[PDB]
């Protein structure tokens, strides 16, 4: 790879963006490893966790259109994969970085994290989830004001807001989320994949049809 | 009632888990007599509000299949209830005691309470809401994380993420509940019914769709 | 306008309810005037964000008794009571802000969230007292608080009638921003310039999308922005 | 039951309704104890498929404490199939409790409609959502605001029905397949009513991801 | 008007297009003054029904600033319910006209399609979504992919329209089954309409709660 | 290819399935070289139009499981493909042979065309949508009846309830599919992807949605 580190330590694999000239932003090359790498780890008998980080200053940094439908396959690839994503965020997150993070199962982020969607500043909109993932996640005002204004979002409102699971200080963030992955890999890997389908049921179907399916794969784990 | 405790005042049908030596688990004879009792007060015309509750230390710690449906004719007798039922949560709401003060209509808790989802180290999922109904009210984040590692949450946190609406003294806990329970009690029943019902299509409907809800519900209240 | 100001400075146009005497409770001659400076601003190609604001003790403590009393269920259902308001500022395209202070009560709660979002000082005070009079929330007080700040406190606020302060509204994600009273209207009026100052297209198109999160499943609301995202170019 | 007959053979329960002189309104006992009948035939290890049927002139013909609520629900939460024999008149109610039944055969015969408007009221058990969500709107929007008949060929040609056979055959193919379905796996049945349901609940993507999580669980 | 023909008489009101050198095509100023009629007709207290036609020959042959949505959304909030009367050609965004009303009555010549493909665009007015959802993927997708045509007995038998009556019954047909309507009560005749229209909005269930709870204020 | 064969001629694309001592059932081979063949005919500049096919006696009859997502990734593989693709269905259509069928945009059949789920005679049930796109299509009435009982459908019937388009004598059925195919053909293949992907969003959101995306679809062919 040549835009990412991918290390896999005791049934965890590590992707570390790995653009450091641009502050781990999100282009072609790297989508594109990213994608091939998590389906590696998807692949990966031994994998049962995945972490996703940037670097301490950036987890990532920014980043015809419909016959090639820009944005869409890549948005399909990390959505497919059905082993835990954690994605561990310092420093900065914005557009389709934010995107990202929000787009791995959840978060856990350093006190200097920061968020925000300032696609509006470059005259287009957000394109893979930043209008969708941030409002149903923290609610309308704050997403309708991050992605309307462009204004950034610290980590101690993140995890106000629900943005983010945990925030702990930056020297400890890759200490928490390796625990927290190590705990996963624990886990039975069939009930591990079926708590993240069953979760992710909450933003496709009636609450009342989410209960149902929750039940069924429940009953199904016998 | 061998697993209960019902008490009726002011309108108030007050409904104590009473199984102390198994932390208020939820047992198959708990959840059939709490049933029972919550029907009970539904055909009460004196009974106005419900409040269920625990013991100071847990609320409730924790709880072939497809035929006889585990789980799904327990839930379906508390959602079909039309009277509001506040949950007064102290100490640990675990499980299926988690899921339980989810399915009341709002909780008021002690500085003391501990939330958590620890299915996942049993090798199964929720199976009464735990990847439904935290998602919803506190995010993704959040309830990914909870159901994967099975994290506590403590009483600060739950009120932070909107798990609970008030949080208040271990020794106000029952105070600060009957009050809120009388203050409902106070009000049109009629009108109670429809407030109750309407918030909750917020979770089966589109926005519009509630709107449209909401509205005619208010109309016929004239 | 006899119950409302509207002062249109820097493509912003600033509405301001005007019934200080009755704490800018919303009325039907308030509500009527409202939707219409909303439909001339959406048609003003001057304007390119919208404010909505009332006095520093109330941005609108409730709604007159009088738009109720005296009906019959056939009344308010064949004249349809609260529908076309609601839809004629669901209707606008162009964003608005609500600028809170003080009381935001009944429907003054319910404006204040059907506006696209809330920078309140920190003495505002929201709640949805309704059910004290015998009737419920009607123009979606039961809908958007709940989808906004979760279950167990829209329950709450809907059946007890308590309120929320400015503190716990940011804490729950009824509003976005708290700021000082005194800086309130800087505060909001600089966040509507720095919208001006933006693509109006792309601006309507962020305010579209986002809205589709709470009429789609998430994966159509993803289809949606990708093709709007898609058609800017 | 005073009002309705009970028959298992074959692991099928025949539930008739009994007021014939009524031509089979569905009033307060009748409704109480059909639900009640088919609540005993879910509890009843011996039944796998059930059939609702009226007499030869009508399957139903006509009609705070949420009016109508509870009796829809208890007939919605039977995990058995249920087939619905329909002869001669079902309206009102009696076309929506046809409705609520997982699929219909009728006779020739047959004749459905909704007249809940020439009452001043409206369909309160299904009328307005099952007949339009499965004939489409024209001819439901037709039937709920004029009270227009539907005759059996309509009916079929619509897909308000599966199957429209002679007067004379109904009985017998109707509980020809109801006998065939209770021949098969009882799990497996019952899995295929509630996937078949969720068409009308969730998205299709969604739908598709609960069948085939079903499909994967039976084995 | 310009456009458009307006006639009330014993509480229907009948809403006739005249471009004839367009066989009736829309346009922004006959959808401006269909748009006006039709409120005029919701505010008129006379009026219990509408009835939209066209001519013998089409009902209607074709067609920043959201191009075509704020006249459907003028259409789709009147709550009186409006027949289509279809005779001839009903194409492009007279097909979706068509579906816009709450119920289509035509004449065994009606010819229906969406041929907008053909010029490099696509319906844009619900074409490839009324008609989806009421006559099936197959024959939606066939008609908005390829432009070909219905015939009024495809139309019946698919569930697109719900009578099909000889030519020169058409208008009587229609208004007939607009004085059955007008005879009804108009509270319950709109929440018919609107109960019926939740049909594609809304899961099933929470489409059976709102119908139960309407109902239920009807008394 | 062993189980198909492929021909691409004037812009469209005919995938003729071919295991006629089989009669046309899917296997784990067939349904591999039919999705490559897909996504080949997608990725192919030339291929404005796809038709599946099998043999004139049968289209096609007929055809651990949770951690490989059992007939996941063939029926998301379809599913994904942007060009239309018309079933040209003549004899058998059963099982996993009418799911196919369904999941092509629109079918057109001979007069011995006979669909079917069978699948309850083994013990399972459709897993490829039979209970889903055959019930919305068509209606409960047929659909659960055709998936309880396993009963056929007949040609004439299948048009007279929806789920075919059209019906023509077996010895017109490639004529008249070609003819349709190069109809599609002479299009706009912008305009030809954005009206299969309008029509499907009319299975996945509430109309008043549908119909926004529509018109928002409709204003961008401009």
């Amino acid at each position: 790879y040549e835009t990412i580190i991918v290390e896999v330590e005791d049934h965890v694999a590590l992707i570390t963006l790995n653009r450091p000239d641009a502050l781990n932003a999100l282009n072609d090359q790297l989508l594109s490893e990213l994608v091939k790498a998590l389906e590696d780890a998807q692949n990966n008998d031994k994998v049962r966790c995945i972490v996703i980080t940037g670097s301490e200053k950036a987890f990532a940094a920014g980043a015809d259109v419909f016959a090639g439908d820009l944005f869409g396959p890549e948005a399909e690839g990390i959505m497919r994969i059905r082993k835990p994503i954690i994605a561990a965020v310092s420093g900065y997150a914005l557009g389709g970085g934010c995107e990202l993070a929000m787009m791995c199962d959840f978060i856990i982020c350093s006190d200097t994290a920061k968020f925000g969607q300032p696609e509006i500043n470059l005259g287009v909109i957000a394109g893979m989830g930043g209008s969708q993932r941030l409002t149903r996640f923290i609610g309308k005002s704050k997403s309708m004001d991050m992605n309307l204004t462009g204004r950034f979002m610290d980590a101690e409102e993140a995890e106000r807001s629900g943005l983010v699971s945990r925030v702990v200080p930056a020297k400890k963030l890759m200490e928490e989320t390796m625990t927290a992955a190590q705990k996963i890999a624990e886990k039975s890997m069939i009930a591990v994949m079926a708590v993240k389908e069953a979760v992710n049921r909450s933003y496709e179907v009636p609450l009342r049809e989410g209960l149902l399916f929750e039940r069924r794969v429940f009953q199904s784990l016998f």
